[PDB]
């Protein structure tokens, strides 16, 4: 399924999507991406909208 991440960082903002077998897999992909791009924030996941957020 399609999962979305809203990036709400100090210096990186926007939206991305990933196709993943489940939310746990999307979480790993998105958290790795955030880490690789210097984001260090608080996370939420909404299963109704398949959307993660990370906020600094």
């Amino acid at each position: 399924g399609q999962y979305k991440m809203i990036l709400n960082g100090k210096t990186l903002k926007g939206e991305t999507t990933t196709e993943a077998v489940d939310a746990a897999t999307a979480e790993k992909v998105f958290k790795q991406y955030a880490n690789d791009n210097g984001v260090d924030g608080e996370w939420t996941y909404d299963d109704a909208t398949k959307t993660f957020t990370v906020t600094e």
